């Protein structure tokens, strides 16, 4: 019942390490962009 | 001895989703950046 316990929460955390780095990603795709798209502001301020 | 392995993998379960919540909350706070800087641009390019 520990062998137990130590797989169903070890199935528990494995999966949610998941959605941690799922969410991780999403958190750096979309400040990736803003650190494109604020790079291609003060350039095209620049130019202005 | 196996009651407190559940306690170090619990604080690990614990530890974990409350930093998806963390992270979470930036995608949200990081986006009101993006909105910000994607209505700048789109002024000065029309201004270009």
């Amino acid at each position: 019942k520990h062998n137990d316990a130590v797989s169903e929460m070890g199935e528990q955390i494995d999966q949610l390490n998941k959605l941690k780095t799922k969410a991780e990603h999403d958190r750096t795709h979309v400040q990736n962009d803003l650190n494109n798209t604020r790079h291609a502001l003060d350039q095209m301020c620049r130019e202005k």
